[PDB]
């Protein structure tokens, strides 16, 4: 029950896949999921940042942007789908070093949470030692995670145990349902 153990201030980053496999409506459903989560946790001790990744990495908004403009529709208005590869290792290192920074609104007393949303196996390699103080929850969606073997490639990015921190969805429509399952775990 590690998700139920989180208490107090939480700095949560969405790391979302903008790879070439995604159809326009699928990309939009990822955006809507992030908006739904932010709206439901509005006015709690949560604050949010969001990073799109594909071949390279872009901070769509920093924690300090969220604090000023606490409006999910406005914060994500300008997102452009990158349509390239899936460099997940680099992306996690980007979040750990470029996003969780006090200069950008990160709080020193906040538990660090990373929700990763992806529709494919990573196209890079490396390590994520830099993320060892981040709780990592990964959502893998769609046909590229049909096989058990592909599902297990995500375990190396997630916190342990995989049974808690790796969620496989067969379609993008299940994101709405996942949202509901997650609210019951998160204490506010
Ligand atoms: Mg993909």
């Amino acid at each position: 029950g590690h998700m139920e153990c989180i208490k107090g201030n939480v700095d949560l980053v969405f790391l979302f896949d903008g790879s070439m496999s995604l159809q326009p409506d699928e990309f939009q459903k990822i955006l809507d999921f992030m908006k739904d989560v932010m709206k439901k946790l509005s006015n709690t001790s949560y604050q949010f940042a969001a990073v799109q990744f594909s071949t390279s990495y872009k901070t769509e908004f920093d924690f300090s942007d969220y604090v000023k403009r606490k409006d999910p529709d406005a914060l994500l208005k300008h997102v452009k789908h990158m349509l390239l590869l899936t460099n997940t290792f680099g992306a996690i290192n980007y979040v750990a070093t470029e996003v969780f920074r006090e200069e950008l609104g990160a709080r020193p007393d906040a538990t660090k949470v990373l929700i990763i949303i992806t529709d494919g196996e990573a196209t890079d390699s490396g390590n994520i030692d830099a993320a060892k103080d981040i709780i990592r929850y990964i959502i893998g969606i769609g046909k590229h995670f049909q096989t058990k073997e592909s599902q297990e490639t995500l375990h190396k990015f997630a916190s342990k145990p995989a049974s808690e921190f790796v969620k496989i969805l067969d379609t993008f429509e299940k994101l709405k349902d996942l949202f509901t399952e997650l609210q019951k775990k998160i204490y506010v």
